RNA sequence: UUGGAGUAGGCCAGCUCAGACCGAACUCAUUUCCUGCCUUUUACCGGAUGUGACCGUGAGUUGGCCUGAAAUACUCCCUAAUCUUUGGAAACUCUCUGGAUAUCCCAGAUU
C-alpha cells in the first residue's frame, strides 16, 4: 500500500511489464499477477533471457544472449537481485 | 495442522471371563477327625481339615428397548532481521597438485 512493495501493486493495478534480474546472472521480463510481503511473485507473459559463452573445441567463444518463453511464472523472493517497473 | 476409520446417553437380556482385593459385606450345608453336653438321634457345642451351595460383585462381548441426535456434531492417532524456512550468490580467470603428458580437456584445492 505505502510501502514499496506498492510498486509491484502498481504492478499489478497497470499489468506493465517489468524487468527482473536475479541472482543467477539472468534476467526476466513478465507482467506482475500477483505478489504478497515475502516477495514472491507469479508472473504472465513471461520472456527469461540469459547470457552463455560457449565453449567450444575447448576454446571459450564470444557470449551468446539466448532466451526461452513461460507462460507462467513463480518466482520465488530471495533469489531477485533487483526489481525494475518499467 | 490434517487425513483415515469411527458414532450418543440411559436401561434390559444373553454369553464368556474374573475372589487375588471378584464382596472395605458376611451366612448355610457337608467329608474326615478331635473335644463338649449327653439314656437313644435328629437338632446341638467349637476347633481342625477339606468340600459344596446361597445372597451378592466387576469387566469384556452380543442382541434388544427408551429418549434423542441427524450427513449437524463428536472422536482417535498422525503429518522476509543471525542457529536452518525468505540464500554470499552467480559467473569466470589465475595459480598449484594428479591423470594425459606436445597441447586441449578434466578432477581436487585456492584466489
Amino acid at each position: 500500500a505505502n510501502g514499496p512493495l506498492s510498486l509491484l501493486q502498481t504492478a499489478v493495478r497497470s499489468h506493465t511489464q517489468v524487468l527482473i534480474s536475479v541472482r543467477s546472472g539472468r534476467k526476466l521480463l513478465a507482467r506482475v499477477k500477483a505478489f504478497d510481503r515475502h516477495c514472491n511473485m507469479i508472473l504472465e507473459n513471461v520472456k527469461e533471457m540469459w547470457t552463455e559463452t560457449p565453449v567450444t573445441n575447448g576454446k571459450k567463444g564470444r557470449p551468446v544472449n539466448k532466451d526461452r518463453f513461460i507462460s507462467k511464472m513463480f518466482l520465488r523472493g530471495d533469489s531477485v537481485v533487483i526489481v525494475l517497473l518499467s
